[PDB]
């Protein structure tokens, strides 16, 4: 895949929450190999929740592909 292939919570995809408001976070996308902003909603929520661009791909990092895979 990526060099990143351990399931972190970075591979899962990220989710609003039954809430209403609606809060500014960051998300890693395996399927996009980079970070995006999303909607989140300040309650229950998935751990792919990043404050900045940087704290994200600080979190899953692009590196040479040294590929570890296939």
């Amino acid at each position: 895949e990526a060099e990143a292939e351990f399931t972190d919570a970075c591979v899962l995809p990220a989710v609003q929450g039954p809430c209403r408001g609606w809060e500014p976070r960051w998300a890693y996308s395996p399927l996009l190999q980079q970070c995006h902003p999303f909607v989140y909603g300040g309650c229950e929520g998935n751990g792919n929740n990043f404050h900045s661009r940087e704290s994200c791909e600080d979190a899953c990092p692009v590196v040479d592909h040294h590929h570890h895979h296939h």
